[PDB]
C-alpha cells in the first residue's frame, strides 16, 4: 500500500484486508512501542504518564477499544500527526485529545500491543455514564427481581461501554435483547 | 441458605440470589486480600504478585477472572475456605496446579478489585493458538483465507452452534478472549496476561 499510517474512515473499509487496526487508524506494519516513557511529536518530547484508560474508535463498521497511556501537554497536537518514540521510530498518530483548561491537554497513545485491546465486530460503541446499580444487555435495573423479570419477559448486535464519573470501565455485548458478556475492566474510560 | 457454595448443584436457586464469583456463588460480597496474604487451613500464605486468567463454568454461564496467584509447598484441599488476616472470608479454593513434588500454585480471586467477565450462556473453551489470525471458531494464516471464509459465510452459513467463547494462548501466555455465534464473529480481547491451569 502507498498509505502506511491511514487513520480511520467510511470509504477506507478496503484497508481492513491489508492494514492492521490500531486505536484510530490502519497501519501496514507493526509500529514500535514507547521507549522510556516518551513520545515525541512535532518535534518535541513529552514525558508519558504512568495513568491509562479506555479509548474507542469506529472505523465504520467495527470498533477498536484500547486501553492507552495518556499524556499531559500544555500544548494542542493535531489530528493524525505521526508520533514517534526516543529511537526515531513511528508509534502511531494522533487521535482526538481532551483540553482540561486554557493551556492543558491530555492524549491518549496507544502503546503498540502492550496493554488491553477489544476488537468488536459490527458493532458501534456507546458509551454512558451508569445510571442504575446493575446493567445488563442494553438496559439498566434497580435489582435482581427487576433483572429477572426483563429476562424471562425476553434486534442486532450492541455493545455498551459504561461508567461511573469515568470510572470503572464495564463493557456489555448483547444481541436481540440478550446478554453475551459483562466485562468489568476496572479502569478508567478516556474522554 | 447456603452463604457460599462452589459451582456444581442447586444453580438455579444460586443464580438468582447469589454473586457470582469464580467457581463459587455468595450471598454477600467478599472481603479483599490485606496486605498479599490469604490463610488457608490456619496457615498464612504470602500471596504473589503474579497475576493470571481463570475460569470457571457453573453448568450454563462461564466467569472469566484474573487471579493472584499465591505458591504453596501444601496442597490446598478443594472447596477449602480461604480467609485474609482479619479472618473474614474471601473464597473457597479451587484447582491448582503442581509445579514440583513440592511446589504448587493455586490463584485466589481478589474480591472484584481485578478483570471479571461475565459470558451468559456460554462454555468457554481453551486453546493452544496455533495460526496468525483468530476468528469465529476458526484460525487463519493470512487475511485472504480469512477474507475467503467470510465470503464463503455470506453466501452460505449452515452454523447454527449458537454462541461460543474461546480462550487462546501461546504456551499459557497471551491470553485471547474470542466470543462467537454460528460462525460469526463477535469480539476479540487482548488481554495480556498468562492462563492458569494444566492447559
Ligand atoms: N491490531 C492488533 N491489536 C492488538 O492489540 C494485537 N495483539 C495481538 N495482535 C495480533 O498481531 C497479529 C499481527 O501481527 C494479529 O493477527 C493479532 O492476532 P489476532 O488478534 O488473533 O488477529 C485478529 C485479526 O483479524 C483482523 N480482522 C478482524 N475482522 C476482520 C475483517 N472483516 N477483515 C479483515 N481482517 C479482520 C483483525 O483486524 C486482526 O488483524 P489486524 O489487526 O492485523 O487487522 C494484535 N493485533
Amino acid at each position: 500500500s502507498m498509505e502506511s499510517l491511514a487513520p480511520f474512515g467510511y470509504n477506507k473499509v478496503s484497508f481492513k484486508q491489508t492494514h492492521h487496526h490500531y486505536c484510530g487508524f490502519y497501519s501496514l506494519n507493526i509500529l514500535a512501542n514507547i521507549i522510556d516513557n516518551v513520545v515525541v511529536v512535532n518535534g518535541k518530547q513529552y514525558p508519558v504518564s504512568d495513568e491509562t484508560a479506555i479509548d474507542w474508535a469506529y472505523d465504520g463498521v467495527d470498533t477498536i477499544v484500547c486501553e492507552k497511556r495518556l499524556v499531559y501537554t500544555e500544548r494542542e497536537w493535531p489530528l493524525h500527526t505521526p508520533i514517534y518514540n526516543i529511537n526515531n521510530q513511528i508509534v502511531g498518530l494522533v487521535t482526538h485529545g481532551v483540553q482540561l483548561s486554557s493551556q492543558e491537554y491530555c492524549y491518549a497513545v496507544q502503546d503498540g500491543f502492550n496493554l488491553y485491546n477489544n476488537h468488536l465486530t459490527g458493532m458501534n460503541l456507546i458509551v454512558r455514564e451508569k445510571k442504575k446499580l446493575i446493567a445488563y444487555a442494553d438496559r439498566e435495573f434497580d435489582n435482581k427481581s427487576e433483572l429477572q423479570i426483563y429476562i424471562e419477559e425476553t434486534l442486532g448486535y450492541g455493545a455498551i461501554l459504561y461508567h461511573v464519573n469515568k470510572k470503572n470501565a464495564q463493557l456489555i455485548l448483547h444481541n436481540n435483547g440478550l446478554q453475551i458478556s459483562n466485562s468489568r475492566l476496572r479502569k478508567n474510560v478516556f474522554g
